[PDB]
RNA sequence: GUUCAGAACGUCGUGAGACAGUUCGGUCUCUAUCCGCCACGGGCGCAGGAGGCUUGAGGGGGGCUCUUCCUAGUACGAGA
C-alpha cells in the first residue's frame, strides 16, 4: 500500500471460548468487500467451509484492512487472532507472542473465564 | 403334531413284537330351538284423537403417536 517505512502495529482479539472472535474483523468495514450475492457469510475468514458443521474456526491467516481512518495512517496494522479454546493455544501459540496487544471483548453470559488469565500471560 | 393300520432304519427284545427314538405320505361331522347377540320387527300401552317436531337421565364412540423445524442454540455446562 505504497505505506513505506513507520506505521503499521499489531494487535489481536483473543478471549475464551464461545466469543465471536470473528465478528469484529467480519465485515462492514467502510474498506469495501465481501460481496455480490456470495458475502463471506457468517463466520467469513477461508476457514475450509467444512467447519460449517459448527462453525468451528480453526486459525485466523490473512484478512488485512486498507482504508478506513478519517485521513490518517490509512491502513498500518495486522488482523491476525486464530480462535478457539485452548485446543490450539499452544500449538498456535506461534501467533501468540506475535503481534503486540491483542482485542477481545468479552461474553455478557459466561463472561472472562480461565482462557483470559492464561491468554494474558 | 404325535397318540391308529404302511413301511423304514435304529435298537432292545432268544422272537412274537415292541421304544417319551426319530422319521415318511394318515378320512376332521355339522340344515338352529331357548337364553346370547346384530338388526329388523309385529302387538299394546304411554290413558280430549290425532300429525310433526324435537330435550335426553341412559349406552356407545373415539378416545393416537412421533419426527421435523421454532425461540435459541440461549441457563447451566471450561468445550463437547
Ligand atoms: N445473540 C448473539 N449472538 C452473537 C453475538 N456475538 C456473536 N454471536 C453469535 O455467536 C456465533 C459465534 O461467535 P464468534 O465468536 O464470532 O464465533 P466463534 O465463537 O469464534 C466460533 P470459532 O471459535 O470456531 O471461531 C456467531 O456465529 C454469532 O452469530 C451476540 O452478541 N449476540
Amino acid at each position: 500500500v505504497r505505506m513505506d517505512l513507520s506505521r503499521i502495529r499489531n494487535f489481536s482479539i483473543i478471549a475464551h471460548v464461545d466469543h465471536g472472535k470473528s465478528t469484529l474483523a467480519d465485515r462492514i468495514l467502510e474498506l469495501t468487500h465481501a460481496v455480490s450475492d456470495r458475502e463471506m457469510r457468517e463466520q467469513f475468514l477461508d476457514s475450509l467451509e467444512l467447519e460449517r458443521e459448527r462453525g468451528i474456526t480453526i486459525k485466523a491467516s490473512a484478512v488485512r484492512v486498507t482504508y478506513r481512518a478519517k485521513d490518517g495512517e490509512e491502513y498500518v496494522f495486522h488482523l491476525i487472532d486464530t480462535p478457539g479454546h485452548v485446543d490450539f493455544t499452544y500449538e498456535v501459540s506461534r501467533a501468540l507472542a506475535a503481534v503486540e496487544g491483542v482485542l477481545l471483548v468479552v461474553d455478557a453470559s459466561q463472561g472472562v473465564e480461565a482462557e483470559t488469565l492464561a491468554k494474558f500471560y
